[PDB]
C-alpha cells in the first residue's frame, strides 16, 4: 500500500524562486509533454543548478514580465529536477496551442552538439513516470520535442535525437 | 494622400510560396516591429533564397500545421525581402501578446556567430521605411529583438547587437 | 487512412432530407469550423428536431435556391447531430470567403437569450473530435462564431459566449 | 476546463442519479460487452429517458440494495447513452462470471415485440468504439446478448436478432 509513490524534486524555495503569480491551471490527466532546452549554459552541481534555475526565472519574470518561469519543470545536469510552475499550472513554453494542454520540461543548457548526462536523462524519465503515478499525466501521454510544435532548434539536435527513442514519443 | 513604389519585395508567387490559409488581420498603423532569425541556413542568391523561403514555409505549414510561414517578411543575405504574411495579416512569430500588435521580420540564417551582410541590413531598414511610407507602420514605430519578448536566442547575438543600435529600437 | 468509425449522426434519410444537388468539394483536411445558429424555432425531441432540420433545409432550398441545406451539420437540443452537407461538401453558411475553407455547424433555434443544453454542446464538440479522427478536420482546427467572420448576431449572444471557452476557439 | 468525452454520454448528475457507493473496479482493457434490455418501460425523449434512468437506478438501489444501477451504461430510444457504473466500475448485469470481465450496456425497454430505433443502435455502436478509443474496451472485443451468458429473455427477441448481425457479436 504505497500512496506517495514518486520521484525527487528540488522545490521552488530550495532554489529561492520568486513567488509565482500564475494562476491559470492545466487539466489533469495531461496528455502532452513538450521537451525543450534552455539554450543557455549547463550546470553540473546542485549549487550551480539552483543558481541557473534562478537565472532562467529571472529572464522570464524580470525581463519578459511573466507571472513566473515559463516551464513546469527544469532539468539540471546535477541530475535533479527543479520545480517550475509544476503539474497544475499552465506554463509558457510552447505557445497558445500547446501550453494549455501540456507540461513543459526544459533541460538546462544547450544540446545542439552536446548530450545531457545519463543522470539528467534518468531524472526527466523518472519525473514523467512520477507524473503518471500521480495522475497528473495520462498513462498514454505523448512526448513532443519543442521543435515539433514551435519553429525552433530547441531541444537541440542531440537531445532531440534522444527523446525521439522514448517509449512515449509521438511526432 | 501619397502612395510610393517603396516595395522592392519578392512576391509570394515568385518565391513559389504555397497559398496561405491565414485570415486574421493586423490593424494599421502597426506600432511594433519584432526582429527574429530563422536560426537556419543562410542563402546568398535570389535563387537559393527563393528556395530557403520555400523551406521555412515548408517547416511552418507541413510540420507545424500552420496557415502560413509565421513571419510577415523575411530577409535574405542576397539583399532581397521575401513577402510572407505581408503587412495586413497577423503573423505567428512572437507569441499571443505581440503577434497581434506587431510586424515580424526574420533574417534567413543563424546569427549567433555571424553578422548578416550590409545588404540584408539595408533591405531590412528599407523595408521598414517602406511600411511607414505606406502607412502600414506608425512613423514612430518600435523595434524589439525576438529575445526581448520571448525566451529564445533569436535574433542571434551579433544581429541582436546590431538592432540594439537602431534609431527605432526600444528597450 | 483510418477504418474505425467516429460519432453518432442522424443521416439525411432519417430526417427526410430532399436529395442534395451540391457538388463542390471542400479540400481535406479543413482548418476552420464556423458555429452559427438558425435563429429559428428550437426542438427537443428526435421527432421535433428532424422536422426542424427539414424546415430549414426547405427554406434554404426552396426560398434561397441553394443546392442543399446550407450547413454542413445541424445540432438539436435533443442532443443529436443532424447531417447536412456533411464533411466533404462546401456549405453555404459563412459567405464566399469562408464557405470554401470551413465546416459550418448550426445549433437549431435562437440563442440571444438562451443557452443550448449541455447535451447539444457535447454533441457539437463530439462531432468535431470525429472530424479530426476522420481527417476531415485538421488536428489544429480552429473554431469561430458566425459573427467573427460575418456581420450577424449569429451564433447568438449566449451561445457565442459559450464557444469562446472551447479549447479550439480563436477569435 | 477540458473538451467532453466521446459518445455524448449523458453524465450521471445530468439524469439526477443518486450517488454511487460502488467501489470494485474493472481491469482494462475489457474484453466482453454484454447487451441487455431492461424489460422496463421505454422512452423517446431526453426528459423521459433521464427519468427512466432514475427509475431503473432507484429500483436497483432502494430495492435490491445495490451500490449503483447495475449496468455500466444505459441506451435510450431518444438516441443517447446514459452513464451508469461507467467504464471503470464493475457492474452487476450478467452475474458473477460475466460482471468481472464484461462491460454491460442495457437498452431501456422491452424488446420482445419491438426493436430499438436506429439512433438507439448508433448510440450503442458509437459507445463501444469510444470505449476502445479510451482503452477501456480492448480493440478486438466480443459482444454477447444477455442470454448467451445467462438464462433470460433479455435482450428481447428483435433486439437479440440485430445484436447478432453486429461484426463484433460472437456465438
Amino acid at each position: 500500500e504505497d500512496p506517495p509513490a514518486c520521484g525527487s524534486i528540488v522545490p521552488r524555495r530550495e532554489w529561492r524562486a520568486l513567488a509565482s503569480e500564475c494562476r491559470e491551471r492545466l487539466t489533469r490527466p495531461v496528455r502532452y509533454v513538450v521537451v525543450s532546452h534552455t539554450a543557455g549554459s549547463h550546470c553540473d552541481t546542485p549549487a550551480s543548478c539552483a543558481q541557473q534555475a534562478q537565472n532562467v526565472q529571472s529572464y522570464h519574470v524580470r525581463n519578459l514580465g511573466w507571472c513566473d518561469v515559463g516551464y513546469n519543470f527544469l532539468i539540471g545536469e546535477d541530475g535533479l529536477v527543479y520545480e517550475g510552475r509544476g503539474w497544475n499550472i499552465k506554463g509558457a513554453h510552447a505557445g497558445p496551442t500547446w501550453n494549455p494542454i501540456s507540461i513543459g520540461i526544459s533541460f538546462m543548457g544547450n544540446y545542439m552538439n552536446r548530450v545531457p548526462p545519463p543522470r539528467a536523462l534518468r531524472a526527466a524519465q523518472n519525473l514523467l513516470a512520477c507524473g503518471v503515478a500521480l495522475g497528473a499525466l495520462r498513462s498514454n501521454y505523448e512526448v513532443k520535442g519543442h521543435r515539433d510544435v514551435q519553429p525552433t532548434l530547441s531541444p537541440g539536435d542531440r537531445l532531440y535525437e534522444i527523446i525521439q527513442t522514448w517509449s512515449h514519443y509521438r511526432a
